[PDB]
């Protein structure tokens, strides 16, 4: 098994990777069309699903058989990253099946995923996305544990796809393998908490990616904690998670980028997430059905023929 093995799905996915492409072999992409492939995802696998060239309940039925083919380009690996918007139509079918089938493989694994914005149909993607998420982490008894980054009003693509990857990478660093006192078990049960902490209820969670010890404390009840320390002085056993690791990390590991590195896994907020999300879309209903239109200009007296000529 390699490392790591990241996966992005749909044009978010697409667009995400392109700042990834240095991670080569280890990054593999999927889509129904073309849109968003660009000359740099020639660094990286490409696959695109056969005859799909917004609309979720349409993708599904068209890329579901295909999943299994999909696999089997996807290496095992000791971790996975997933990442793609929760308000398009491919990306958020295509990323939670591929999760799906990581969950079957036993996997360790997170996922990045984008809150879309724009339209009521966004809106509703992003709602029936997450519950997807929670019917997969009830139906296959795992934590979904995903980081989830809403498109605020105003904030370019650019910007939000550069924070995801800057995440990402640290979600690699983590990863890596060179860290003291970090297992490969280490990190598996600190995503996949339930595995020993059978009382807990799987179910989406957060990741909550901190670089001080004052962002990680803040971060409401928390369930898994992972820590990662440059200066091992600075080891601190705050918070209270039911379960919390510790990694001590290299200053030859050109890799590291910040001095500490907090993961942090909580489920409460998820309830904040959707309350937005719905909020957002019953104002923007309210005013489409507020919305009204004249009434028409031909009536009954109108002569009109077969193809709408008035003459
Ligand atoms: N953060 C971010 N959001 C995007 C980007 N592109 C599109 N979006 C938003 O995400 C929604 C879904 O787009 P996309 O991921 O391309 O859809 P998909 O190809 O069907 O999965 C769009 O309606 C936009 O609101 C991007 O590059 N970054
Ligand atoms: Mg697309």
């Amino acid at each position: 098994p390699v490392k790591v093995c990241l996966i992005f799905a749909g044009g978010t996915g697409m667009n995400v990777a392109t700042k990834l492409v240095d991670l080569g072999e280890a990054v593999h992409c999927f889509d129904t069309c073309d849109k968003n492939v660009v000359d740099v995802h020639r660094s990286v696998n490409v696959t695109l699903t056969k005859g799909t060239r917004g609309n979720r309940k349409v993708i599904l039925p068209l890329v579901r058989p295909q999943i299994p083919a999909l696999m089997d380009t996807i290496p095992e690996a000791d971790f996975y990253i997933v990442c793609y918007s929760l308000g398009g139509g491919s990306g958020s079918v295509l990323g939670p099946l591929i999760t799906g089938q990581l969950a079957d493989r036993k996997a360790s694994f997170v996922s990045f995923v984008v809150g879309a914005m724009e339209s009521t149909d966004n809106l509703g993607n992003d709602i029936d996305t997450m519950k997807t998420l929670e019917a997969i982490a009830v139906n296959k008894h795992l934590p979904i544990v995903v980081n989830y980054v809403p498109n605020t009003q105003g904030r370019s693509y650019e910007s939000i796809n550069d924070e995801i990857a800057e995440k990402i990478r640290k979600v690699v660093l983590l990863v890596n393998q060179n860290h003291g006192r970090l297992d490969v078990h280490d990190v598996a049960n600190w995503v996949r908490f339930t595995d020993k902490h059978n009382y807990l209820i799987p179910q989406v969670c957060e990741l909550h990616i901190e670089t001080t010890r004052k962002d990680a404390e803040n971060v409401p009840e928390a369930i898994s904690q992972l820590s990662l320390y440059l200066d091992p002085s600075k080891e601190v056993a705050f918070g209270t998670p039911i379960y919390r690791k510790v990694g001590i990390m290299k200053v030859d590991d050109l890799d590291v980028t910040d001095d500490q590195i907090h993961f942090v896994i909580n489920s409460v907020g998820v309830v904040e997430i959707m309350k937005t999300i719905t909020d957002s879309k019953l104002e923007m209903t309210r005013q489409q059905s507020k919305f009204t239109q004249r009434n028409p200009i031909i009536d009954a007296d109108d002569n009109v023929d077969e193809d709408g000529m008035v003459v």
